[PDB]
């Protein structure tokens, strides 16, 4: 009966726009946590630091180009670039060379007979700004610890997703928003003032613990607040905030080259939401799922007062249809109580894992697009807009199962097309990648809507975090899987991606259709889904 009161009081009102903006704020302050390693951990051109090279450079006044050419051993990178970015000339350069204009008097090739040692004086970087690998020297033998950032972030995602999902289900959406936003702000603030890498790793673990739960608790609140018809328009445009945050992250990263200033800049919307927190109330469906009737009635009265429309006479005694107890049972065994619910939970878990694996693979496989890193990130980020608009015009017309199925089938076909596509005519390969990424983004938005729609209110956050826990596992194992499979066969990850996409497209058809259906409230209501 919550939807009837929402319709009588007026859904998608001005207060709904205000709540939409202030809750989509999180979605804009969530991208630097997830994908901020692109700008906080970019690896510039580097080589070994030789004290004798600088003396000759100051003596002859050499320009940095030919000084770099005559200084590094590996002028030609040849892919690995270990001779340029790890090798140091053991022959001294402080003494006057035979010819300071590109000296080669060490040997016939000046590298074959001259011994090549590792870096001893540190590293230099050809960039006006700073980064993680710039500050902590993570380029030659410490390059594997750059991936530890994302690894700790995803492990925190998993663990804190489960924990914060249970916390949000038990103590409500508002208290979870308080806790996760506080820990996110603290974690960013001491991220930007971390002396060592271990402190950063611990704070990245904490950010992974709270950030995903914060984002999807806000998404769950903003989904439950609107009626049956505006769920599409709210849940699709909630990721417009993420896209806008991606664009703003790129712009502020171009504005601020140093990573500490970037973290200060991206830690600000969380504090400004802390300043503007009191403008959102709790979800009335969760309040009715806790036998707190008068708080939900007060929330409806406040919404009526803010919207300018008088509350109806039936707004009082707003209660559940068959409320018999507190309905406080957020359980991990609640999801697998029924064979139907266990089937849909396993389907959503496998679908989340497949979508995460496919998204990470499609992101990683295409990285040869040259130019600026900021322009590459803009091209990767702006491609989600037309597919999301295609979604926003196709959920209402078709539904929530067929667009997801087609999108997964299109992603699998695109993974099965670019394998047989020649390396020549790169424009076709780029547009095929773009089509596959478009379908993947549509499928991710569809599963984000469907996961939230197909669960009871008192199970919803915990059940989604259980279903979405396989995304972080896929994010962890995907780079290792693609690396070892690429070592085995040049195209084996592509066939595995196509197989996973085809099986995911086949699997999602067994999900119940939830087009034009109100959110379930009791245990029996979700058993009736589809
Ligand atoms: C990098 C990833 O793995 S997904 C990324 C983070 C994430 C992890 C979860 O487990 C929970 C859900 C999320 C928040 C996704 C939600 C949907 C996002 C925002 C996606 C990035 C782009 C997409 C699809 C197209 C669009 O319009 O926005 C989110």
């Amino acid at each position: 009966t919550v939807d009837d009161i929402l319709e009588q009081v007026g859904e998608s009102g001005w207060f709904q726009k205000q709540a939409f903006l202030i809750l989509c704020l999180l979605s804009a302050a969530f991208a630097p946590i997830c994908v901020g390693i692109v700008f906080l951990g970019f690896t510039p051109d580097h080589h070994c630091q030789s004290p004798g090279v600088a003396e000759l450079s100051q003596r002859c006044g050499w320009s940095p180009a030919e000084e770099l050419n005559y200084t590094v051993p590996g002028l030609g990178p040849a892919g690995e670039a270990f001779l340029g970015q790890c090798r140091r000339y053991e022959v001294d350069w402080n003494q006057s060379a035979l010819s300071c204009v590109d000296p080669l008097a060490s040997l016939a090739t000046n590298r074959s007979h001259l011994p090549l040692g590792p870096c001893q004086d540190g590293w230099v970087y050809d960039t006006p700004g700073s980064s993680i690998v710039t500050e902590f020297n993570l380029v030659c033998a410490d390059s594997w610890k750059l991936d530890l950032f994302q690894s700790c972030l995803n492990a925190g995602f998993l663990f804190g997703s489960l924990g914060v999902g249970y916390f949000a289900d038990r103590f409500g959406r508002k208290l979870c928003l308080l806790g996760t936003v506080l820990v996110n702000a603290v974690s960013g603030v001491l991220m930007a003032f971390s002396p060592n890498y271990m402190s950063m790793l611990l704070f990245r673990l904490l950010q992974g613990l709270v950030s995903k739960g914060n984002w999807m608790a806000g998404y769950t609140l903003i989904t439950e607040f609107v009626g049956s018809g505006s769920r599409r328009t709210v849940a699709i445009m909630y990721q417009m905030a993420f896209t806008v945050g991606l664009v703003a992250l790129t712009g502020l990263a171009y504005a601020l080259p140093h990573w500490r200033w970037l973290q200060l800049a991206v830690s600000l919307p969380t504090f400004l939401f802390l300043l503007y927190y009191w403008c959102v109330p709790e979800s009335p469906r969760w309040l009715l799922s806790q036998k707190r009737n008068t708080e939900a009635i007060k929330i409806m009265d406040h919404i009526a007062q803010k919207n300018g429309k008088l509350p109806p006479a039936d707004l009082k005694m707003l209660s559940l249809e068959e409320d018999v107890t507190e309905k406080l049972s957020p359980s991990f065994a609640d999801l697998f109580r029924t064979p139907r619910l266990r089937k849909r939970t396993f389907i959503l878990m496998y679908l989340w894992f497949t979508d995460s694996v496919l998204y990470q693979g499609l992101i990683l496989h295409m990285g040869a697009t040259s130019g600026n890193l900021y322009l590459d990130f803009l091209y990767s980020a702006l491609v989600e807009i037309p597919g999301a608009f295609i979604a926003l015009i196709t959920i209402d017309r078709v539904g929530r199962i067929y667009p997801m199925a087609m999108s997964n089938l299109l992603a699998g076909a695109a993974c099965l097309v670019m394998i047989f596509i020649s390396p020549d005519l790169h424009w076709l390969n780029i547009i095929i990648m773009c089509v596959g990424r478009m379908g993947i983004t549509i499928a991710i938005q569809m599963i984000c809507l469907v996961n939230a729609e197909l669960y009871p209110t008192f199970v919803r956050n915990l059940g989604v975090m259980v279903c979405s826990s396989l995304c972080d596992i896929g994010g962890i194992i995907t780079p290792f899987i693609v690396f070892r499979l690429r070592e085995v066969w040049q195209a084996l990850p592509l066939i595995l991606f196509a197989v996973l996409g085809l099986l995911a497209a086949g699997v999602t058809l067994l999900l119940p259709e939830t087009k034009g259906v109100a959110l379930p409230e009791t245990m029996k209501d979700a058993e009736n889904l589809g």
